[PDB]
C-alpha cells in the first residue's frame, strides 16, 4: 500500500511507484 | 496508514503527513 | 486507503478521494 510521505517538510505528488517532489514541477 | 484528503474538491499535495492545498504553491 | 496512482509516468494530486492530474490545476 502507499506509505506516508517522506517527514521532511517537503510537497511530494504520486508519479507512478513514487513520491515526487512538487518542486521538481514548480 | 495514509489517509484521505479533505472531501471538499480541491487538489492537495502530500506535505509530511498532512495534506496541503496544491493552491497555497500558487 | 489510498491506492496507487494511475502507472503512467504522469504526475498526480488528491482531490478528494480521487487521483487527478497535477496538470488540470496549473
Amino acid at each position: 500500500a502507499i506509505p506516508e510521505a517522506p517527514r521532511d517538510x517537503q510537497a511530494y505528488v504520486r508519479k507512478t511507484p513514487e513520491w515526487v517532489l512538487l518542486s521538481t514541477f514548480l
